[PDB]
């Protein structure tokens, strides 16, 4: 079966950079946001339903997939957050809901902090706010997530190390998140391994992973200080799995927004591939009930 | 000047292992353990003063250096303790003192724990045990050691990383380990290179760090939990910089033994190579106090 039957697949030059986009459908407007180590195929198995509804806008982030910065550019979320406020606006679209999993999660909430005119409604998939994962920080935490200690390394140490047999790294990767399941696609693969033997989007990586441990640290700090919350409804969908005290997704959420719910998924951390019916199920159900919010 | 002038150069053949250890001296014994990414010509600026009033024993760690396990091999700190006990053995010594610097103090202080009636003293330089260390751990720790998550891996990922172009990455780590410092003597330096380049010294290397995390805590555990310490002098001689409530060395060594002193040196984290001077004065004020132990 094919991958993303309609998308119609744009390049769009902003300010800062060219970015791949892929679009379908009518209605109010969602934008969809991948994470790390992937591109915008990896919603292949959701977009099409929701395509059905609503306006689907697909993007690679920047450095990443078919996406790249113009120049020393900036990979920040705040940076990448901008991209997204004008790919919309180019698109038509000056508010709009996000839905985002793993690194466009982080994406979608610095955006909805910095624009909350912009953002109708916000969905996290398997992310809280990295000001809380780094104050959870612990020996077991820093073993599973060693990469994001790896990649925020000073340049250019990671990019040697992952950069040797990059399509070995990247292989490996895909199957300790999927927890060694058979959910990538065999064309959509081909697309993460292309990405991945780029050394500027193996670059790009890695400065995202640089900012996620400085200026996106302190943004989130700020905000906290401010008080700062998203002022739109909010659902988090999370990976069923013990979370510690103060750790629970929706909890932790509570601290970050007035409007929250949310769900447990019986899957992996790629919940895009693993779980789109679930997945489906849930966001289907969160817009029908806020469609107030997206007029 | 010569590395090592007079020290007489032997492998030594134990029940597991094939050891590179290189002798020189009179009086009472000394060994001497080096640390990560080193081999025993760390010692080369402290060794010959030791000599001219003990007997002085260098030994590479297993897997590091020229030393070797026969097989799968046991590479925890544990099975790195009896080696020792066999190759002091060997060389005619019951009983004897040990002066480690990072992964060889680890060997070190298990060794006095396991087998106090072989330890007449104990000194570290830079450590303190690792289940101290994994408590302590969070953000900034994951980032400055980031590679303590990285190198304990399961089989084979970090193997593949750091085998990309071994000399690259071993040279970049001693410069950070220095701080930049120009202290590797050119000939030391090249037998640095020369271990890491092979596959098995940096399989060997992996093995360490992944015990690190498993057997080598739960044995440090257990010990705390019978209340088992060491049972002879320590001296704990620590790099100046600040220390978090509960990190300091001297405390926590007090934790863990009952006759302790220490002092803390001006220098990088290699004080063998870095701050020769300042350690020897140390050593030998501490040998010369407990000369009763040596008996």
């Amino acid at each position: 079966d094919p991958l993303l039957p309609g998308f119609d697949y744009l390049t769009l030059h902003t300010s800062a950079a060219r970015l791949r986009v892929a679009v379908k459908g009518s209605g109010p407007p969602l934008l969809l946001l991948h994470g790390y180590p992937q591109t915008h195929l990896a919603w292949h198995r959701i977009a099409p339903r929701l395509a059905e509804d609503y306006s689907v806008v697909l993007a690679d982030l920047r450095g990443y997939g078919e996406s790249r910065a113009l120049d020393g550019a900036d990979y920040s979320k705040a940076a990448l957050a901008r991209d997204q406020l004008e790919t919309m606006g180019q698109l038509g679209f000056e508010r709009f809901a996000v839905i985002g999993h793993d690194r466009g999660a982080r994406v979608g909430y610095r955006l909805a902090l910095d624009h909350p005119q912009a953002v109708a409604a916000f969905v996290s998939l398997t992310v809280v706010p990295i000001l809380d994962n780094w104050a959870a920080v612990n020996k077991v935490f820093a073993l599973n997530a060693y990469h994001w200690f790896l990649l925020a390394q000073p340049y250019d140490l990671p990019e040697r190390l992952i950069g040797a047999d990059p399509e070995h790294f990247l292989d490996y990767t895909l199957r300790r998140m999927a927890q060694g399941r058979d959910i990538y696609h065999p064309q959509a693969l081909e697309s993460y391994r292309r990405a991945f033997r780029d050394p500027a989007v193996r670059h790009a990586m890695c400065e995202d992973y640089r900012a996620a441990v400085g200026v996106d640290a302190d943004a989130d700090q700020a905000d906290r200080d401010a008080g700062r919350r998203l002022q739109c409804p909010v659902q988090v969908l999370w990976e069923e799995r013990p979370y510690a005290a103060g750790q629970h997704p929706l909890e932790i959420w509570k601290t970050w927004a007035g409007q929250v719910e949310g769900a447990a998924i019986g899957a992996s951390h790629m919940l895009p591939e693993d779980a789109p019916d679930a997945v489906l199920e849930h966001l289907l159900g969160f817009l029908a009930s806020h469609r107030e919010a997206l007029r």
